[PDB]
């Protein structure tokens, strides 16, 4: 597509940059404030890096006793069993359980 990028009507959060390895500036217009600069367009951006260094680490407890497996029992970090994974081989559910970061593991029956 064509690069109609521009340091005005940008995304405030992003710190828009120059494909030529350098940087140029950040998103004057932030995506919550409206904005008229009407100018757009500019080959020299690229794109816009947007710093962040904490995208990782946040799903690590993705267990839950819905969508965990069926076979080990999601257990809870509070010293308590909640309940198996009620996953069943291609299963049409997704409770709000998603992730429950209340749980800890799932305790399957070691054979």
């Amino acid at each position: 597509d064509r690069i109609c990028t521009n340091c005005c009507a940008g995304t405030k959060g992003c710190k828009y940059f120059s494909d030529d390895g350098t940087f140029v500036c950040e998103g004057e217009s932030d995506p919550r404030n409206p904005k008229a600069c009407t100018l757009n367009c500019d080959p020299r951006i690229a794109y816009g890096v947007c710093p962040r260094s904490e995208e990782k680490k946040n799903d690590r407890i993705c267990t839950n006793c819905c969508a965990g497996t069926k076979g080990c029992k999601y257990f809870s970090d509070d010293g308590t069993f909640v309940c198996e994974g009620e996953s069943d081989p291609r299963n049409p559910k997704a409770c709000p359980r998603n992730c429950d970061p209340r749980i800890a593991y799932g305790i399957c029956p070691l054979a």
